[PDB]
């Protein structure tokens, strides 16, 4: 079984570009990492900034998760980030995403030791 931090970082790192390069940035990512396997995942979030400083922002500003748990944790600076939601085109198979570039605060939900990202809650 797959750790929750190793999740993390499956579902919602892409540090090796800078910025989502095109509209079919999410098309491809989504299925190199296996986010569309028997069902297309619906919504997913990725981070364009190193795995060190997504780490690090689990020691910056405590804040509620929506869930209203209190291990979330918001990032200082804003993060380059990519939202990938399927479009009304996607049917399982051949999902099809829409790639949404934005600059935005993170906000992450931490756990364990190390204590480390284990769940994307959302943007700012
Ligand atoms: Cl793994
Ligand atoms: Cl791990
Ligand atoms: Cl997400
Ligand atoms: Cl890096």
């Amino acid at each position: 079984k797959e750790t929750a931090a190793a999740k993390f970082e499956r579902q919602h790192m892409d540090s090796s570009t800078s910025a989502a390069s095109s509209s079919n940035y999410c098309n491809q990512m989504m299925k190199s990492r296996n986010l569309t396997k028997d069902r297309c995942k619906p919504v997913n979030t990725f981070v364009h900034e190193s795995l060190a400083d997504v780490q690090a922002v689990c020691s910056q500003k405590n804040v509620a998760c929506k869930n209203g748990q209190t291990n979330c944790y918001q990032s200082y600076s804003t993060m380059s980030i990519t939202d990938c939601r399927e479009t009304g085109s996607s049917k399982y198979p051949n999902c099809a995403y829409k790639t949404t570039q934005a600059n935005k605060h993170i906000i992450v939900a931490c756990e364990g030791n190390p204590y480390v990202p284990v769940h994307f809650d959302a943007s700012v």
